[PDB]
């Protein structure tokens, strides 16, 4: 049911249970209780908008995100566009090596200079685990120019603090006013984005926990 969407929503962007974030104009301001239903009504309706703290408690991640970015600096260029055609074709590239490796995932526009590419979890993963199968696969690629490419989550363990936080997809970018949406894989905004939320498709963790054993051990 359409309903659904806000816990599914909840669900799929779990972090950090107790503490999140909002975007503010100049940074990001932790707001130190948990998320609610109505902070992601907030959320979607353009009110506020949305950063999750990716790790949890135990130093587990229930979602991972590859964020390609336009650099700076290529942004206020002449042929700018070429910079956002290259942002798609790193994002098309990394997608077929996580292809390869039956990870489903998922790509959103995010509302100013790139995308993101979301991974999730039927149940939370070792942070390094996945962060270090993203490594991997990153490592199989090069980069058209002026693009870079980060892994979420960067900070693997808590050490007692609230780690990296990322925008979650369905409000608005406060630098720009623009949505963040999902895309198909050819980068067309999706029609009915509360439906396509409703269905995404989480990776079993005991495939992913797997695969990092693989790779480790090549
Ligand atoms: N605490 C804090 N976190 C930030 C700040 N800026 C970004 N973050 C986090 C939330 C962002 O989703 C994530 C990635 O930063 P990016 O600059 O790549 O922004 P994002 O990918 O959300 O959109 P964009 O690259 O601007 O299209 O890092 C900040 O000023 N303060
Ligand atoms: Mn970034
Ligand atoms: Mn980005």
């Amino acid at each position: 049911p359409s309903q659904n969407a806000i816990k599914r929503f909840m669900t799929l962007f779990s972090g950090r249970e107790d503490v999140f974030s909002i975007q503010y104009e100049g940074g990001y301001r932790p707001i130190r209780r948990p998320l609610n239903f109505q902070d992601i009504k907030n959320h979607f309706s353009g009110k506020k908008t949305l950063g999750i703290y990716l790790l949890k408690k135990n130093d587990t991640v229930k979602f991972a995100a590859y964020d390609i970015d336009i650099k700076k600096h290529y942004l206020n260029r002449e042929d700018k566009f070429v910079y956002e055609e290259n942002s798609k074709k790193v994002a098309k590239r990394l997608s077929r090596e996580l292809n390869l490796e039956n990870i489903t995932h998922y790509f959103e526009f995010t509302g100013n200079r790139g995308y993101h590419i979301w991974i999730f979890f039927d149940i939370p993963v070792s942070a390094y685990k996945i962060k270090y199968i993203m490594e991997k696969i990153l490592d199989r690629i090069e980069l058209e120019e002026g693009i870079d490419v980060e892994i979420f989550p960067k900070q693997t363990s808590l050490n007692g603090g609230l780690g990296n936080l990322i925008k979650v997809p369905l409000g608005v970018h406060k630098k720009t006013g623009k949505k963040c949406l999902f895309v198909d894989n050819d980068f067309n905004v999706i029609e009915n984005q509360i439906e396509f939320l409703n269905n995404i498709k989480e990776n079993k963790a005991t495939e992913i926990n797997k695969l990092f054993r693989e790779i480790f051990n090549e």
